[PDB]
């Protein structure tokens, strides 16, 4: 993940412009290779027609070149990548939406499982954690990154996200399913239990807990199925054989044929094609930014870091849930507890920003008396 | 359903170029017989019109290449794939959220449902048992692969789906219309009789139980009306009517003119009309990729996977309501246990993955000594 | 409604083209009329040119012919089209996805609502029948086919939907708007009555049968809401006005000119002009699926059956509150009672549909021993 | 508001068509002065060119109108107007689906405060009241025909809205800000005093209300949302330059040049440029239909009916909760009291409506004996 | 936020073209120095063409400009501007919706926090500053007007949205992550800590202020998301690209050639290239939008109010919780206490806007005795 959002906080001169200077997770990184490619076949087949074709066959080579680049409109290039990109940024932003935070979960743990005894603490660390373990279990599942983190549950236990208790516990349950909905089961569970004992003091809390950990399996779902349910196959290669096909005619379509044959689009003959390069990297960057999108869970610059969610989540639910347990910062009145309109002071950088309250629109419509009066 | 998101999990040299050699649920297999039969027609074409015609037939027959040519951009093809295309596709991926997962009901059953005795048993495998029925029920009402698997309710009564009992309640219950809903009304009633006989200890679990299988109730309505409304017809002959029709005019269009008669667009004469067989792959691979996600039920390669989510629902439902019920892994305290930043270790093939954490784009905003100070 | 989900399940030879030979809810019934209008203008104005004009006349035709053709392209009917029936396809999507089933609330009735006798029978239907009976008065409210079939309340009455002295409570309480929202406060009421009097046993179950039906009049609510804002007469105008001036310079801009004149585009002549007629069937046949699906409860065939929804229904809500109130089928262990892994069986036709677990996009990926060490 | 809903029931011959004899809330009516203003000065130019002119220079002007006509297209007005429109559409319909309708939380008003005496009465009607009074705050800031019927407090006293005890409770309150938010707030103190007097007789029902309450405040806060945040007035600005540099430049650029030059494009000299004059009815008539929806609360014929909902929703609102408190039809038997299967007529109207259920796609699906066979 | 909701209300003559007299959040204002850029450096090229070159190198000069104005049409600006531009307007409406507004949970401390002593007072004042204090801290790490008035968690303690005991207890909790979240924590523990010191009499009024609580959290990690998710790095490069070498391109393309030569289309030689400036104000102010509204948190005249609304809610959730507690305006009869239809009055300014009430679109169908009459 690239954030740039500081950089493009107000809307400057040249804003976007000063955004070029950016190597990581940037158009040149992500089409370097392929525009060399394209480049060296460009000027290999210059060089062929400049120094290896006699007459006719240079002629032969014109003709050519004027029909491919008369029927390179032929292909509905545009067409295919606005509608695939579209797609896959709609899905991008989905998964990440669908990335499971313990927050809500960890508040209502924090409140309502009761305790500052061994058992309370153990009780909220073990129905954390179990939310944490079914996250990452369905994150090493769908994402790279996580996976080479933790390549098996042996893993998983030695890095202190599943006891060994609980790892000889999905052995025993193992089905030729991917298993990650276990620790859901473990904590609905966990949790009847901890009401049963007491600890809960209410059903109505329990079904709120329950609540919180179902909305985070639902997540966790919708990742799963993103990472099954790809965007099919037949649209991926409909829009690579449509970009593809394009960049290999304008290879022929885009020479500079002899000035001295005085063709009619063939007047000046640069060396280097700027326009031609212009086109690949517009349209071969859409492609790129659709295929660093397509997997949000890989190793780009651009993909989320799930390592570091992975990470805080563990940190910050087990502060909440255990330190953070009944321990209050003293309740003592406020700066304006006799102050009807308090009023938060202004720095020097800010005094600009104050404001007078937007009253709604009619609220400046001007009416005469006999308008305003009421009619029987 | 194909799955390649570990192929384009990054984005690499080619990355969507090396998806082109795929040949299950792909474009070559979608249309290579529309493919054919276009191909034929083209050559019988230019046999006719080179073999079978006198110098004033052949003149004609150039003239109707020109018009025909000419007039091509009249039909609107593009305008109307990308409807029709566009509307499909969020169709397709509707269809897949409606599909009914019984994770959070058969976590709230497991909980709620109490007694490790016979009784408990069986009570908690019948309420996920009449979830698993209502999905199935649907599901062969919607899906053409799970009506093969289940073509009777006799089948459903073989498989295990339902009981004889259950059948014979089904078939005295019998109206003229899809009897999938009967399952929800059944679960309903022995939630109730399980609350009223203690076995769910309170009205609010009772409340959750309910809510959950009416999302899954919710589902499955959405699955039938996605089947009984179909997308217009109106729509689908218009968008069928302009890809055939434009590649019927391309079959005298396209034809190679006698170079002899130097047309302005005919100098040189190829045999293949390559940019009209690239032209017929995308139009014609949108298409296809619309007549396969129209119904996302049927048996093509790019379809759900209805029989492998029927079984494995029922496999885990089960198992989480009857053998995970009440059997949790033994509560001791955890690797991190007095550790106030759990920090879990990296393997070396991901250790690059370690991030600081991204603390808001405000964070590295600087301001002078008089900047920062309040004002009165 | 036209159903051809079971015509379109897999993507096969020319699978939407066996479409076009569908009469019913088909584009030729939509625009045969306008089509017979438009060939009759054209073939009218060819005769008058061909037949009732002297030379200089017809040459003031072909200048103005030429005139029209070459400023037919000012006319943004694709852009317009568009905008238009990708507006009125999302509300006909919207407006089916608000028809109000009563399954969720009868499956609560059925459960909730206390006692095999008289008065729990009477008390059962009756709570059913008024959401069935806000329901119907929503839709002869906003569907010509509701409204034929019940043009009056006293015909409400005769079908049963309402008794007599429901009809005179309505009558008192008339006031000068849609009364649809009534049976809303008298399920609220009835609710409270039955809940006040033991037949509903806790007010948590109370509360869920007031959520189910208050999901019932936000639906109905949203139904009233499309039935009265029209998408906007100013854009349904624009769109109407661009077809149709589209259509009409065609009439004078696409007649074949004398050949004998040898014009630009106009060396071949015709009798039939065939892309003239493909965009005619193209752009009316947009507009006319728009036409059809701006009410999308009227009486076209791809028109909502309104009329059975409210039969089906009734039956189904009827039968699950009252014939299946407290009857469930005999309770006993299933076919998989002692199997930890059960496996229903595939038919001879399903067997291919047998597939292994999708387990994650990250399970194929290979890793060093040194790649996967934990690093200190 | 203007409704056509029941003109459009039916897709019929030339069914849009006949809503362009329709003048309220048209086109003609949002663009015949900007029209008329285009037209005078169309001709003023071409009467200046024709009689105000020398030979030069009218070959000026005729090279000024070949020039512009040329670089007409330069003008991206359908990119632009496309955008913008489609943006103030959804505002539209969003907005009106954040109109709050007191009706969920009338019904539970109406049933969960208890008591016929006055109190009972007072209590309900005051609640609702809250609920009406919160509405109308909102609607008046931003709606200016309700501004226009309540410019004042003191008006909303008079029309009783408030009493002149909640008048002076505000005025007390009064801070710098719209207060339309107090309402809320009175509701929740006023239904926990119900609550704490015995009047609502459990938490639960306490619980629904404010749930009710709160959602109706949520709406009103995305209407003071839409109201205060504005589409960006740099994308009104945009769309407007597109439109009026598109119009301006036509005024020379469509003129009818000498014939005598015979010119290119200008060899028939109508006097009534009609393709210009259509391209003005579209694409200002695009741009009108965004200016009406724009803000949906004004005095436009389309904008909505915003004091005919406050009337309603009051009227509606105190008849449900006061008269039809405990007020219902007699329970009786009906009409299918032992009809497992009822059947409600059909009027001779409505006969064709009668439909077979629709089982599924997979209904009518054929298979062998061999196939339907469950293999081991 | 500009706003010109008042401005727009009804579709006035020029409605949007009164906008273009507005200077703050103009287009002008985002893009005047970009244009006088533009402006220098297209006059310069004209002097350096017109008056520093020989009548050779002119040629050369005008072939160049010749090829560019020919080339121009490769660049995709449109299409990529679109796609870049609507992705930005989504983004931008999303984080609005997601600024978190107390308002809900306010009513709900308001109400069920019971006591009207000191400890009452100090107990509902304390949650509504976590929840404005959890909103803050959000607030200032994504907004860069927030955090130039709070750059530090000292400077939230001198304007009393944290205590020093709240400061020095968020001191001890650091960790190496954004700490927004611990107000949460607290206000779930401070709760708990009311309802089991009787200050809260119901656990489900506990459950209903934490649900409020948990929907604010959400909200809050909704705008964390936003401001560290930016859009792709690579998308943001290609539009910045596109329109840049679009208007470098133009600078050489867009020259006026010599007259004497007589191009094609260079025969009328302005000296203001209009239609360039033209297109230049379009595409540059479609990129100024996009830059304006990708970070809608910064300084810009259209980005959001984030310090009013903060001192708004401050301000209003303490009034609500503090002063309006189990404060309410006297209950009297209201103005309808015994009139069944209220008739609130209209003004002399409003009588216009009365309406009778839809009631449907069948109402105005009209049938015969037979059509109406039931069948057998
Ligand atoms: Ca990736
Ligand atoms: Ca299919
Ligand atoms: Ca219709
Ligand atoms: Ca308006
Ligand atoms: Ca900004």
């Amino acid at each position: 993940t690239i954030t740039y959002t500081s950089q493009v906080a107000n809307a400057r001169l040249g804003s976007f412009s000063r955004l070029l200077l950016c190597w990581r997770g940037s158009i040149y990184k992500l089409l370097y290779g392929e525009f060399l490619i394209f480049l060296l076949c460009y000027y290999i087949i210059r060089f062929i027609y400049r120094l290896a074709l006699t007459e006719e066959q240079q002629l032969m080579f014109e003709k050519l070149t004027l029909y491919c680049d008369s029927y390179i409109q032929l292909i509905p290039i545009s067409f295919v990548l606005g509608f695939y990109v579209t797609l896959v940024v709609t899905r991008w932003w989905n998964q990440y939406e669908n990335l499971p935070w313990p927050d809500r979960l960890m508040s209502l743990v924090s409140g309502f499982v009761e305790g500052k005894d061994e058992q309370g603490r153990l009780l909220r660390r073990t129905l954390i954690r179990y939310a944490n373990l079914g996250n990452v279990l369905i994150l090493r599942s769908v994402s790279t990154a996580v996976y080479k983190r933790f390549p098996s549950a042996q893993h998983l236990v030695q890095a202190g996200f599943m006891t060994p208790a609980e790892h000889k516990q999905l052995e025993k349950l193992s089905l030729p399913h991917n298993m990650f909905w276990v620790p859901w089961v473990w904590f609905a569970n966990l949790s009847m239990k901890a009401w049963l004992g007491g600890r809960i003091r209410d059903p109505i809390l329990l079904q709120s807990l329950l609540n919180e950990m179902n909305t985070l399996r639902t997540q966790c779902g919708h990742l799963y199925a993103y990472d099954w349910i790809s965007i099919p196959l037949v649209y991926t290669q409909v829009v690579t054989v449509a970009v593809y096909s394009f960049f290999l005619t304008c290879l022929v379509g885009r020479q500079f044929l002899n000035p001295a044959k005085a063709y009619p689009g063939h007047e000046l003959d640069l060396v280097v094609p700027v326009f031609t390069f212009l086109q690949f990297f517009f349209y071969v960057g859409w492609l790129k930014v659709a295929e660093q999108l397509i997997n949000p869970f890989g190793e780009d610059d651009d993909d989320f870091e799930t390592n570091w969610i992975v990470d805080r989540n563990l940190q910050v639910s087990l502060l909440a849930v255990d330190e953070m347990h009944q321990d209050l910062p003293r309740m003592e009145p406020d700066m304006y507890w006799n102050k009807p309109e308090p009023q938060p002071p202004y720095t020097a950088a800010s005094a600009q920003f104050r404001r007078a309250s937007f009253m709604g629109s009619t609220f400046n419509i001007s009416l005469n008396k006999e308008e305003m009066e009421f009619q029987p």
